[PDB]
């Protein structure tokens, strides 16, 4: 089998992607957050608090035919950025782009944290991260991909995101006509249950690539790129006017910055992330200071391939045994 959705950005800056799910008999379709940085599907739904729930779509599992409620399980989740939410569980049918699971662990929000209930657009997330970080208790469910994997005519799924346009996420199959160029595929680490690779370097702009290994995340749920201060700092510096602010949270421009493009290393291969890719507009409406698309992973722990530079490429998250990654430009 295979199944192909599109994914469209909330807002104008690409903060984030939504790509709509079927789940339950009849179907309920809501708008999910796909996310190689997590591995839970939870929800906004009928359990919800209610004053937690600002304009979202919910699940209402009673409506459903093919809801059962899994006995005993919880879940809560600590997302890096201090979002969190957590609930109780359901199995149920879900299906993307034509593609269907039965028996899919759905995680039921009874709680959201402030920044979900902002967000008027996420209906929930859909973790595409390795299912040993899945947080149901006391059993551990699956992701979606890892139900759907012995079905699908290949293991792997493909991330395709646009720059302010729809892209698409594939399973099971890889479209030869979705990228130029060869795929180049670069060894993972699951030991910490990401999507975990080593970038070969970087250049800024026009000049010359820096070898240097960076290890990171490949990570569709978060926006920005975050890498060692040293690069970052090299990245800003080609700016003229930028700086770190404290105040902001991070590197702050002149809104009348033309910014240069950034090449990240995947073995011998280099992807492009064009300028206009690294801008995310005034800090505040109206402001003339721009917040910056690559940011410091100081303080994170571990850096993170975000949207910022896998929007930039096609990504293949290749499942198999030993899994890996590719990429190709496009």
């Amino acid at each position: 089998s295979t199944g192909s959705a599109t994914t469209t950005p909330i807002d104008s800056l690409d903060d984030a992607y939504i790509t709509p799910v079927q789940i339950g008999t009849p179907a309920q379709t809501l708008n999910l957050d796909f996310d190689t940085g997590s591995s839970d599907l939870w929800v906004f739904s009928s359990e919800t608090t209610a004053s937690e729930v600002d304009g979202q779509t919910i699940y209402t599992p009673s409506k459903s035919t093919t809801a059962k409620l899994l006995s005993g399980a919880t879940w809560s989740i600590s997302y890096g950025d201090g979002s969190s939410s957590s609930g109780d569980v359901y199995t149920d049918t879900v299906s993307v782009g034509g593609l269907t699971v039965t028996g899919q662990a759905v995680e039921s929000a009874k709680k959201v944290s402030s920044s979900f209930t902002e967000d008027s657009t996420i209906d929930g997330l859909l973790g595409l991260a390795f299912s040993t970080l899945n947080t149901v208790s006391p059993t551990q469910q699956k992701t979606f991909f890892d139900n759907a994997k012995a079905s699908l005519d290949s293991p792997v799924f493909t991330a395709d995101l646009g720059y302010h346009a729809p892209g698409t996420y594939n399973f099971g199959f890889i479209d030869t006509t979705a990228y130029t160029g060869s795929i180049t595929y670069t060894a993972v680490s699951t030991k910490q249950g990401f999507w975990e690779w080593t970038s070969t370097g970087y250049a800024v702009g026009s000049g010359t690539f820096k070898s240097t290994s960076i290890d990171g995340i490949a990570d569709t749920g978060t926006t920005l790129l975050y890498l060692p201060a040293t690069v970052v700092s090299a990245y800003w510096a080609q700016v003229s006017g930028a700086k770190s602010s404290s105040s902001v949270g991070g590197y702050v421009f002149p809104c009348s910055a033309t910014l240069p493009s950034f090449t990240f290393g995947v073995g011998s291969a280099r992807i492009v992330i064009p300028g206009d890719y690294i801008d995310f507009g005034p800090i505040s409406t109206g402001s003339s200071s721009c917040f910056g698309g690559i940011q410091s992973s100081a303080g994170i722990g571990i850096n993170i391939f975000g949207d910022v530079a896998l929007k930039a490429a096609f990504v293949v998250f290749n499942g198999a045994t030993t899994p890996t990654l590719g990429f190709a430009s496009k």
